[PDB]
């Protein structure tokens, strides 16, 4: 932690495919910035009617977060499982596994970094929520929270079971008393258990994928990391954003307001939020 937070924001925004987005990231109280993001409206080479947005919360360095931000989408869309809902979901799963294996082979990783990843792939008919770690995506529809991804915490029943089966333990709500997420990309020190596949390791790169039919009543999706969700609940943040959209249509601005509000509520983390309005 710094003595004084770096409150400078990086912002971006864009529009297309019947969406508008804004985003904001801030280093905040932490000594390093290790978050990254992806915002693609109109996926090229065939997926022009689709969009993808993601937030990556890095730890023990930026290297994994940064690489995901510019390569995960490629890994998802170009594998043989991706190339129907079934196939999209498998393609996403395959992309996560292949990037985790690929990154492992870089000279610096053979660097101890890891990253969460949360995203949405938006098609003309479906939203695919994607989660790996304790970042979170939430959908607001018809004036209510409609959907939330499930945070991957070591204390969760099935996460604890896998961890125990891999010879670890959950102590102080952390993997072997150190890692505060039970799923992530990178973190290779937690993926060296003999006799276990990639998805059976102390920390798993397997994402959970939730597909949701799109509705005319869809209002917005929020993607943010635990530095936001730590101080605001799903309903609390949705209602906040809703109240801000009442006075501003500048999504960068709205996102900056969210981030500053969470800082004032005491969040000492790096923070990244992406707001996608329909
Ligand atoms: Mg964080």
């Amino acid at each position: 932690f710094l003595d004084k937070p770096k409150t400078e924001k990086h912002n971006a925004h864009g529009a297309g495919n019947g969406l508008r987005y804004g985003l904001s990231s801030m280093q905040g109280w932490r000594v390093e910035m290790e978050d990254a993001h992806t915002a693609v409206v109109g996926i090229p080479h065939g997926l022009e009617d689709w969009s993808f947005f993601a937030v990556y919360d890095g730890h023990a360095g930026s290297r994994v977060a940064n690489y995901c931000s510019t390569h995960l989408l490629e890994h998802i869309t170009t594998n043989e499982d991706f190339r129907s809902v079934e196939n999209v979901k498998n393609g996403i799963r395959t992309g996560f596994l292949k990037i985790d294996e690929y990154m492992r082979n870089f000279s610096d990783l053979r660097d101890r970094s890891g990253s969460t990843a949360v995203g949405v792939m938006i098609s003309p008919k479906h939203i695919y929520f994607i989660n790996c770690g304790d970042s979170r995506a939430v959908l607001y529809r018809n004036g209510q929270v409609c959907f939330s991804t499930q945070d991957h915490k070591p204390c969760n029943p099935r996460e604890k079971e896998r961890i125990q089966n891999a010879g670890g333990s959950v102590m102080i709500q952390r993997v072997n008393g150190s890692l505060a997420v039970s799923r992530a990309l990178g973190d290779y020190d937690y993926k060296c258990v003999d006799g276990k596949g990639p998805t059976e390791q102390l920390v798993s790169p397997e994402p959970e994928v939730y597909e949701i039919l799109r509705a005319e009543e869809d209002e917005f999706i929020i993607l943010a990391c635990d530095g936001i969700w730590d101080v605001m609940s799903n309903e609390e943040l949705c209602e906040y954003v809703k109240s801000r959209l009442e006075v501003s249509d500048d999504l960068e601005n709205v996102c900056n307001w969210v981030v500053d509000t969470c800082l004032h509520k005491g969040s000492r983390d790096n923070m990244s939020i992406v707001l996608v309005c329909f």
